C-alpha cells in the first residue's frame, strides 16, 4: 500500500497564525512560526498585493499565533521569498529534529492536512513534473506542510499556499520559494502538462516482480532512444540514464535489466490491463519511488 | 480526494516493542497495562499458566517495562506493568461493522513506520499492508480527541489480505490464532461506500456517469448480487442521506447510475482519477474531507 508517515512529530508543531480576518497554519519550531505571507492579505490584495509593502505596516501584535489553548508572543517577523517567519517568546519544546529540503518531480511526502492550526488528516503524495500535487486542500488549509520522516529527523519540503484551476496544488519549500513558475497572487495561472512518473511507475513494476506477479513480462528489451519515442507518446516522462542508474539496484535484486523492464511497460501501455491487475492497482502507479519500493 | 488516514500522534505514544522468548511484535500501551496478541507467547491456556512475568520484556523505546501481571482476554494477552503511560489518550475499545474504514498505525519492534485507510472488508478481512514484526499493530479512528482503538493486526492469508481482533481479542472473521491453512471467504464491493464516493466525485464536478432513470432496492439488488455487490440495504439509503440532499441526486437516481456503470463498464472513463469503483470510502468519510 501507499503510506503516509507517522504524523506525531509534525502534528506537535502546528500553530493558528491570524492576522485581521484571516486565519492559516503555522509551522512552530524552536523559536520560529513559518507560514505562508499572504496571511498578511485582505480581500483587496490577492490580486496584485504588494508584500513589502504590506508587511511594513504590520506590528508584532497585529499577528495572533494560538498553540492549541495557548497565545504565543510573536515579538518580530521577517519575510523569506513568500513564507513569513514570526520569531515568538517561547521555543517549541515538542521541536523534533528536523531540516529544510527542497524536492524534485517524482519525489514523494506525507501532507498533514490541517485548519485552524489542528491536524485534520494524513495521506502520501508526490511532486508531479509540473510542479504541483495532487492534494486535498480546502478553505483554510494553508501552511499545511509535506514532509518526510528518515530515522526520526522530519525533512520538511513542502508548505502549501493554492489551487490551481485544475484543482490540482502549488507551494513552497520551506525557504519560501514556489515549486514551479506559480506565484502566490490571485492572477490567471496553470500547470503545464502532468507527465505520469515513468522512472516511478518502472520501480512499481519491479515491486510487483519482487512479490511475484510476472504476467506483464515479456521477451523482448528496447534501446534507451526507442523507449523515450514510444513513451512520450502516452504522455509519459523521458527516461534518461540517472533514472536507469536509479533502478540499478532494483534491477540487480530482479534479475530483470532496466531496458528490459522499459519493453514490458511499453507493451503494457499499448495493451491495457486486460482486466488484471498489478499490485491491487488496476492503473500503473507512479507516486511510489524507487527508494519507497526498497523501503 | 485523497485517502486520507487520521493524524496518528495520539495513538504512536502508545506503541511499545513486546518480546517473549525469541518472539517479538508490537503492544499497545494504555494506563498501566500493555496489549498485544496473544501469540507472541509460542494450546493457549497451558502455555500461559507455564509463562511467569520474567518471560515478558516490554520496551517503550530506550525504557524497559517491568511486567507485575498476565492474563488473557480471548486472543490478546494484557501485560500490567508497573507504571501508567503518560501519554494515554482519551480512548475506548470499539468493534466496527464490515464497510467501516480505519486508519492503521503499522509499527515493528515497537516503532511506528507507517499510517493508513483502511475498509473492514465483508469477508471480514482487510486489504493492508503488514509484513513479518507488525503483528500487534493498531487501527483507529478518531473523533474529537477521543482515539476508538477497533483493529489489532494478528495474521496474513495467502491471498494476501489480513485479519485481526477487536482490542477485547475477539476476531473479526471465521478465523484462528494459529498456523494452519485458512483462506478469507469470497469478498464483496461494498455498495453504499461506492455510492459515497460517487456523491464524492459530483460534489468534484465529474457528473458524466449521472443519467436520467431511478431503480428499485429489488431491481438494484438483483443486478448487485451477480456482480457480487454487497446488498443494498433499506439501512444504506438512509445513510447517504445528506449526500442525497445536498447534490441533488437521490440515493436511487445515483442507483440507477451506478447499476449503468456495472452493465457497460467505464468506457475508459475514470471517475476521481479511478478507472475501478472505489468502495474505502464512508459516507461519513466523504462528508468529514468534503
Ligand atoms: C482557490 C483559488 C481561486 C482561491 C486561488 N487560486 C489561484 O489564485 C490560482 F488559481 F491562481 F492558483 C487560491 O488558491 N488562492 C488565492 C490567494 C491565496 C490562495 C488560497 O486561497 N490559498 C488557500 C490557503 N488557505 C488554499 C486554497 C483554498 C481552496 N483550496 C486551496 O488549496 C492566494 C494565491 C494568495
Ligand atoms: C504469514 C503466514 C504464513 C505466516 C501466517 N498465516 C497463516 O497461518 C494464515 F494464512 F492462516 F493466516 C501468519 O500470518 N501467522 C503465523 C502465526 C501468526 C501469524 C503471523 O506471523 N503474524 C505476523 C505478526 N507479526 C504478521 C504477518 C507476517 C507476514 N504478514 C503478516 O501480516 C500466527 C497465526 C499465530
Amino acid at each position: 500500500r501507499k503510506m503516509a508517515f507517522p504524523s506525531g512529530k509534525v502534528e506537535g508543531c502546528m500553530v493558528q497564525v491570524t492576522c485581521g480576518t484571516t486565519t492559516l497554519n503555522g509551522l512552530w519550531l524552536d523559536d520560529v512560526v513559518y507560514c505562508p505571507r499572504h496571511v498578511i492579505c485582505t480581500s483587496e490584495d490577492m490580486l496584485n498585493p504588494n508584500y513589502e509593502d504590506l508587511l511594513i505596516r504590520k506590528s508584532n501584535h497585529n499577528f495572533l499565533v494560538q498553540a492549541g489553548n495557548v497565545q504565543l508572543r510573536v515579538i518580530g517577523h521577517s519575510m523569506q521569498n513568500c513564507v513569513l517567519k514570526l520569531k515568538v517568546d517561547t521555543a517549541n519544546p515538542k521541536t523534533p529534529k528536523y531540516k529544510f529540503v527542497r524536492i524534485q518531480p517524482g519525489q514523494t511526502f506525507s501532507v498533514l492536512a490541517c485548519y485552524n492550526g489542528s491536524p485534520s488528516g494524513v495521506y502520501q503524495c508526490a511532486m508531479r513534473h509540473n510542479f504541483t500535487i495532487k492534494g486535498s486542500f480546502l478553505n483554510g488549509s494553508c501552511g499545511s506542510v509535506g514532509f518526510n520522516i528518515d530515522y526520526d529527523c522530519v525533512s520538511f519540503c513542502y508548505m502549501h499556499h493554492m489551487e490551481l484551476p485544475t484543482g490540482v496544488h502549488a507551494g513552497t519549500d520551506l525557504e519560501g520559494n514556489f515549486y514551479g513558475p506559480f506565484v502566490d497572487r490571485q492572477t490567471a495561472q496553470a500547470a503545464g502538462t502532468d507527465t505520469t512518473i515513468t522512472v516511478n511507475v518502472l520501480a512499481w513494476l519491479y515491486a510487483a516482480v519482487i512479490n511475484g506477479d510476472r504476467w506483464f513480462l515479456n521477451r523482448f528489451t528496447t534501446t534507451l532512444n526507442d523507449f523515450n519515442l514510444v513513451a512520450m507518446k502516452y504522455n509519459y516522462e523521458p527516461l534518461t540514464q540517472d533514472h536507469v542508474d536509479i533502478l540499478g539496484p532494483l534491477s540487480a535484486q530482479t534479475g530483470i535489466a532496466v531496458l528490459d523492464m522499459c519493453a514490458s511497460l511499453k507493451e503494457l501501455l499499448q495493451n491495457g490491463m486486460n482486466g488484471r491487475t498489478i499490485l491491487g492497482s488496476a492503473l500503473l502507479e507512479d507516486e511510489f519511488t524507487p527508494f519507497d519500493v526498497v523501503r
